[PDB]
């Protein structure tokens, strides 16, 4: 039996990665390019919509629209759960990890209070796994999962310490069906990591929610994606595996019917899946 809906939201502060970013990695990499930062690249690049790592608005943008909230979206493509980014060359200019987004948020209050009504939305960890796999991380995946969880709990604790009261924390996505993971023959590694994060994180956050009296909602993205991928026709989806916009090994022309595609590129869902996700994320909240 469902429980009462949480109180309405008028302001969201979003922290996370390429699954939330609504223009920060674009703004930041253009600033880094203008300053000649070593190794800087224009992200996300030309085959993406208005600086989103997709062909449309991300889930949290749709969530804000659904809830009737203003959105401050601090998320940065590649952001890890700690201080830094998949893109290691960013660290010289800015710490764009979850921890760094939290630091920058709290630094820019100007000594005004945190908005205790504002929803602090956290959606991060995929970049931890991608960096570990692409650059041959030494740690066991179980340890990496442990670090991701501890990093996210530390971020919720630091935001709450500053006066945040309301949180929505997103689980690991299903990294196991990400085209790049399938192509890298890394499906079992993705399963192990995501199951370890998604088992531990809600237990760790439950404890923090109770100690601090937080309002903290957990969005199970894995259950969400399983339901889409089991019954795609229901949602008008046709292609669950092939990217609409291939980039690897090189850019090829976009598919004709992107709203019938799950994946935009080899890592990121299309605007259609982002819409369904943001609509599903809104389910715990009164409008
Ligand atoms: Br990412
Ligand atoms: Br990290
Ligand atoms: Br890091
Ligand atoms: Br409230
Ligand atoms: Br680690
Ligand atoms: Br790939
Ligand atoms: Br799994
Ligand atoms: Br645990």
């Amino acid at each position: 039996h469902t429980s009462p809906l949480l109180a309405p939201v008028r302001q969201i502060h979003a922290f996370g990665d390429s699954y939330s970013d609504n223009g920060e990695s674009q703004r930041l990499t253009r600033e880094m390019l203008a300053k000649g930062i070593a190794g800087a690249q224009a992200l996300p690049g030309e085959v993406y919509w208005q600086g989103r790592w997709s062909n449309g608005p991300t889930a949290v943008e749709v969530l804000a629209r659904q809830l009737g909230a203003q959105l401050a979206d601090h998320a940065v493509g590649g952001a890890k759960s700690g201080a830094d980014n998949y893109y290691g060359w960013m660290s010289a200019y800015r710490h764009t990890g979850l921890a760094g987004q939290v630091d920058a948020y709290l630094a820019t209050l100007d000594g005004k209070p945190v908005d205790g009504q504002a929803l602090h939305f956290i959606f991060v960890s995929a970049a931890d796994f991608f960096e570990h796999e692409d650059f041959a991380g030494e740690q066991p995946l179980e340890q990496l999962a442990g670090s991701s969880v501890a990093n996210i709990r530390a971020a919720v604790q630091r935001l709450g310490e500053a006066g945040a009261r309301r949180f929505l924390v997103v689980s690991s996505t299903d990294l196991s069906v990400v085209p790049a993971v399938v192509a890298g023959n890394r499906v079992e590694r993705a399963q192990r990591y995501l199951q370890a994060v998604n088992a531990s994180l809600p237990i760790q956050l439950a404890a923090l929610r109770k100690t601090r009296g937080l309002e903290l909602s957990w969005f199970d993205h894995l259950t969400f994606s399983r339901h889409l991928r089991r019954n795609p026709a229901r949602y008008g989806l046709v292609e669950l595996d092939a990217p609409c916009q291939p980039t690897q090994p090189s850019v090829r022309p976009a598919c004709a019917n992107p709203d019938q595609y799950y994946f935009w590129d080899e890592w990121h869902p299309t605007r259609r899946v982002h819409q369904l996700a943001g609509e599903a994320m809104a389910a715990r909240y009164a409008r």
